[PDB]
DNA sequence: CTAGTGCATCTGAATCGTCATGACGATTCAGATGCACTAG
DNA sequence: CTAGTGCATCTGAATCGTCATGACGATTCAGATGCACTAG
């Protein structure tokens, strides 16, 4: 077991499988490691040990580096990685903050991740450092081995689902609401509560497939997402009427020489024609909001930012693209849409559904449900900002409506 | 290291130590684990090791399977599974053919994924066979190396999102390499037609209820003709899950000594708890444009202006009103509401049906179809302004969609 | 002398003609032509006539019976042919008969000029509970601001006198401000060097400058044309609204939209450039009428005017050629206008929005309610794509505002 | 008829009158009031008759002769007393006589209204070869820009469209006749406009000293606090955004989302008020080099930073609580803030939004990419209640395309 | 004696047709670069 | 783990065809400007 500590400014490790042998190739090759992460040197061992004394009572002194402005700085010879590394004095020296499981270097994927040269910071009130609870979080959540064969599992069972019946949890699901519909239709005859019971059945539908897609099919392509969750736009979304996928927009502004194409991945139609978009994401991680609040305001994420943005240049290139875009569209569509209608650019607007927001079993402060109502409103081209969790709660609140 | 290989009608597996450790494995619990994937036993040594003779230099011997009608029979017990597994001899044997990265089952998966009881033959001319040129699409399909890497960087991008700014975009390298490889086949498609004669069933009985009210009903009362189209408000706009009638509002403007109690006649909750109007108004036979233009533009009309007048000062008295009319609100309509729901006052917009547009028997130019979109759009809280030849318009266009 | 009484169904009047004149010539001019004009606007046939006059009876205590109309559902039916009319006109029981509804000063006949501006044949109803009714005190002021002989006569005097104003001396009242606010301007900068005090002083200078010459030009300068009324606006309209940088005149617009086939060239009379480069356009109106909601309330509602939706209108329409155009509009109007631009500067049509500045709304007499006020500033606030609808007197009052806050 | 024939030096009048008229009430006239109104456009005494009619003579027979004044050096020379002006009127001897040179369509008098306009003693000339004279053309085109009869009808009926305009939907649009006819007699000149190039130096100098003392304190005042910035820049607010006349500091608003038990207290920094009353809010932060881009991009866009995100965080708090707190907000405001703002203003919050400063965009450093600024004013105009997202490079942009307007 | 209507005449603007030109988008093709999979 | 290598991708000339815009020339219709008669 792997002890730390510090003697006033350096910080000298402890360490105690034959001592001697490690003595013998740290002489060998002038380099050791400790726990195939922790690489040392001869000038990193504070003191040699003498082969006179026993080794065994002997403790191995290894300098970590100096202590400086509060931070115990680990230089990146130690980790075999490019930039040195501080760690605050509230983070508790420990193996397991510098390595995950089965020996992963924790930093060195994060050195590998960061372009600039500047050090990582961990904790403390420098303005690059990581806070404390989102460096637990990416202790909790690495990619170790038990991750990545998690994922190795999870990936080859959704492959050969795939190749042998790749929708039967929707097809149960649809023949449920077909056994569910004959019970409910009993006269040919069609009135407002035979109407209101199917309109119940159809979003109980909806919202099992979706809960099931959420459960079961979150390790897939953006593209199978997608596909998985086409059938179902313009049922929840019943204004629009049409969905048209890959559709080819024209840009000016991005290249002024010449005009550059660009792909609307997911595009919609209502019923007068006007185009509107909607950006259906897959749901890779669990939070809407950053964990930490800025300047006790939380932000929205990279991910939500990402895909507002996106949409944006989306609605901006619409717009630029104008009558001459109407006519183009109204061209490349016409045999899909009904006939008599064509496609109008008139203010597009966007719908966003990105990932989970943890509103349900707690977990939220009032601050923090406010910063995401506030956030759900905040932009301008946006009629809907979306989590996945809303869209299971406005199917559940239009079920428990239709019900009463 | 793994060698494969037949003699005669059996397959022979060398495993080339650490020989004599699986050895004393094999006498301790009657059962080992060589490569993490392959279970052998002690009637599975082809050869029996010897103590005398080296370890070392002894080579492992394993009877993997008996090859009848060119198909290497491979039991269940090595590969953990209850069913049996078949492989042609076309298919050469391999680690890379048993075990993808990170030493998952190709064959433990699908095992689970079966559901017969018939075992799993791969290649040949058998129809139960899965064909050889989809297993080597299906092994394309399995994550190497590339992707757990891609996996693992892309997963510390998104924990760490807006603390570290000059990180690689993982997160874009990750998804798109994942959209190469698509486990949906696209023809196992949900077939949802039934479902969308009932959505055909629902549009047509709303269209024919409305358009026999235009030609018949016309002589019932104002509030007679709110209450044929309340009914059918909520499946017309599915945004708005609970219909409320005679909505006391608080006005503070008209009188600034005292409180004035004003009435919205049909008021709408959506399923996030936002309150809007709808203002359904008697049609009759010019109600949106004036008959001469002013100034080369044909204007709203008197009534049609009074319409929208009377909604924007229910608009102005729900803003107005505030914090306190979300508590008063709520109070009043708590039973009425699904349970969690209140109401909230977040920028209301109105919905105005009024008039018939006779666009077509009208014959009006495209100088009136101008100003026809125009007044729609001209104003800042009405979301909708519709006309009942629009609505019915806007029914036989869901109709026209649903059917193909 | 006129006057008129109600006896059974049928409104009758009598002629009362003056001693001197011989009241035989209605007779022998029904006599003649079958027709009789009295009083130059009303028109009898003999079938109209009640009694015929007898010879052996002397005609000057005799009176001629006309049947003026027939009175149905509280509702005095004129014919047409008696006010050489096409359609009919209905006069509700609450407006009383008298020859001051048919007639302004020197018998100018105002169903006559109403008929001419109706092109369709339905009858004219003043007052009561009709949808399609002109109401009594609408009507009340179409009698007091009807263009008789007076106003026609006050109207060329303007206008002459506005011409020959124009001639001579230009505009003479706006440099003679100008003229005081070079003297306010000298005796404020007494030193080189500025200051933000001595600039709050000239801030409240240049604003006195362009209240008073708005209110000069709103006082005196009414009768002028739109071109003229723009023409005294536009150099103090980037005054008004430092935003804007550059003010931009018969802006040519494409529009593929009034015509499907071909492209038409709209016109935007004034258009601002902001520092950004955002194209967004003012609607500077020539205040013909004195207000801007209409009289009466449309079922307790006040709607705006014609003059207001007509102006909302216009600038909607040169937003929506404007967003529709596109990047190619940027590029057109980047090249017709790179030489009144400062340099590295373009136009961008990027949510382009309206201001309006119509015409007057009567606030500072206090005639108006709380309910009229309530409702101006709902219809001030109430459409998407103008950013500021305006009076004039809600720009002289927001001068006001700003001079009494820059005063401290 | 009114004929103007000279008899070698002096000119008469003769007046044929109308045979329905009796010309004997001219005599009559000059016998009582010793002036006769001829044509209501000329005045005549006893002494100006040529002729004295006889009352054994017919009058009917008779023709009015009354000298109009003496032909000198090709010049006709009409006393003031004639025309009922202090000055006298000079008719060139090209320049034909008529009443349509004296008099217009409504009898109104053109030089009338010119001795009206005229500020000196001095005659006017009509024609020749004086400097001082109007010219021929000139006068022509005067004559022709005058109204005539369809100028009036279209008045009228303009006027009366305007009474009438949200009554009668079946009016044919007259204004637009009206103001359509009036464009194309233009009053005003070109040359004669108001020249304001002393003002817009003022403008320059304002605009200059400001960009030059917030390019210092880019330059220099990085040091100094984010509070001491903000009292910095509250003196100029006012200036660069002149639609906001008074600055608030220190707006106490009441919460009631954060906290549903108990009210707490949340503090606007800088607050902003129109000249409307509507309240607006100002969010001036302290300039760094990298705070409005991320520098690296998500999914190939650049999204907005931390910094940015908590600053539109912030001010969406304060439209939030603004918009929470209601009519109840605006008595509260008002109450709080009565003696800061001037005289009849009260607070509204009807719709707030926010202007946020942050920091430097570091373009021309940077030299970034055209997708980058793409992402960039994507930025800028992302959200709904941000009016203006600007940086401090941005200002000094804004400000330097203000001054080159303004230069010209 | 102003209000009101009818008419002949000149004129300017919306329109249609045609012709010319230039810009712009689609297609090809190739050279080179970045990516990603596999073997020593 | 790292280098070789094949493949998908982006990007720059380069041609071509079509469309959209502008300008000219005839045309006709509605507008506008006077005369002109008319009513006790």
């Amino acid at each position: 077991m792997l002890q730390f500590s510090f003697v006033s400014n350096d910080v000298v490790m402890t360490y105690d499988e034959q001592i001697i042998w490690v003595w013998e190739s740290l002489n060998k090759f002038q380099t050791v490691c400790i726990s195939r992460i922790f690489n040392f040197q001869l000038q990193d061992l504070r003191n040699p040990p003498s082969t006179v004394q026993d080794f065994n009572d002997y403790e191995y002194s290894f300098n970590f580096g100096t202590l400086n402005n509060e931070y115990i700085t680990v230089p990146g010879r130690i980790l075999s990685i490019n930039r040195d590394v501080l760690i605050h004095k509230s983070i508790k020296l420990e193996r397991k903050v510098f390595a995950s499981e089965r020996n992963v270097s924790i930093f060195g994927r994060l050195s590998k991740l960061l372009d600039h040269t500047n050090p990582i910071i961990i904790g403390g009130d420098k303005p690059e450092a990581i806070p404390k609870s989102v460096f637990q979080e990416l202790q909790s959540k690495f990619p170790n081995t038990g991750e990545l064969d998690r994922y190795a599992n999870a990936r080859v069972h959704a492959i050969l689902a795939g190749y042998l019946d790749g929708m039967k949890d929707a097809r149960e699901r649809y023949e449920h609401y077909l056994n569910r519909k004959t019970v409910i239709r009993k006269t040919d005859k069609l009135d407002l509560e035979v109407l209101n019971k199917l309109e119940i059945e159809k979003y109980t539908l909806i919202r099992d497939i979706i809960q099931d897609a959420l459960n079961n099919k979150t390790n897939l392509s953006e593209d199978d997402w997608q596909s998985l969750m086409i059938p179902f736009i313009t049922l929840l979304f019943p204004k629009y009427i049409k969905v048209l996928e890959k559709v080819k927009i024209f840009d000016y502004y991005s290249n002024p020489s010449a005009k550059t194409n660009r792909f609307i991945d997911i595009a919609l139609v209502d019923a007068n024609g006007n185009l509107d978009i909607i950006e259906v994401k897959k749901p890779f991680d669990d939070k809407i909001l950053r964990k930490t609040p800025y300047r006790d305001n939380y932000i929205p994420t990279s991910e939500l930012s990402g895909g507002i943005m996106q949409a944006e240049k989306y609605i901006f290139h619409l717009s630029k693209w104008g009558v001459k875009g109407e006519k183009e569209l109204t061209n490349a569509y016409k045999n899909s849409l009904p006939a008599g209608m064509c496609i109008r650019i008139s203010n597009p607007k966007a719908i966003i559904i990105v990932g989970r927001d943890q509103i349900a079993n707690g977990n939220m402060t009032d601050g923090q449900l406010l910063d995401f109502e506030i956030i759900k409103r905040k932009y301008a081209n946006m009629i809907d900002i979306l989590t996945y969790d809303d869209l299971l709660r406005r199917l559940n609140n239009t079920i428990e409506a239709l019900k009463g």
